[PDB]
């Protein structure tokens, strides 16, 4: 459980993410793939990318980065009450794309890193703690859906 203050901290930083969703999305994907290159293999449309030049030029890479942040945005704005949002996400990512909870932990790390990198003036220990809690809640709830779908996990 996050307090109302923690949720507002999250949403306040998220407003900044949504002020440049394209740049943030590119940054999180590039960071994810550089830190954990095996995750790129899951993306058949752009698993060919190797160089950062290629990554920055990829429309497909940017599109997933933007969709991640936009989806997460809608989820976070529900402040925990995100069952309806998580349902389709767990469905596709468990049964179609086959994305392990481990990879959602990786992309969560990438998000935290990029927030810290782009917003060092606002994103201190308090905001990072709150963002970590919100992402942890998301991961726990999606993991429970993964199990329900038989996807381990
Ligand atoms: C906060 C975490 C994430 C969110 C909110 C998210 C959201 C989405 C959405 C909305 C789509 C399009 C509709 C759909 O298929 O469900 C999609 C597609 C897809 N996703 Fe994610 N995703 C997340 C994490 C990741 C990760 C970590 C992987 C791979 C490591 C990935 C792999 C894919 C693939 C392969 C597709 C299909 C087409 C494409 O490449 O865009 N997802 N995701």
């Amino acid at each position: 459980v996050l307090s109302e203050g923690e949720w507002q901290l999250v949403l306040h930083v998220w407003a900044k993410v949504e002020a440049d969703v394209a740049g943030h999305g590119q940054d999180i994907e590039i960071r994810l793939f550089k830190s954990h290159p095996e995750t790129l293999e899951k993306h058949d449309r752009f698993k060919h990318l190797k160089t950062e030049a290629e990554m920055k030029a990829s429309e497909d890479l940017k599109k997933h980065g933007v969709t991640v942040l936009t989806a997460l945005g809608a989820i976070l704005k529900k402040k925990g009450h995100h069952e309806a949002e998580l349902k389709p996400l767990a469905q596709s990512h468990a049964t179609k794309h086959k994305i392990p909870i481990k990879y959602l932990e990786f992309i969560s790390e990438a998000i935290i890193h990029v927030l810290h990198s782009r917003h060092p003036g606002d994103f201190g220990a308090d905001a990072q703690g709150a963002m970590n809690k919100a992402l942890e809640l998301f991961r726990k709830d999606i993991a429970a859906k993964y199990k329900e779908l038989g996807y381990q996990g």
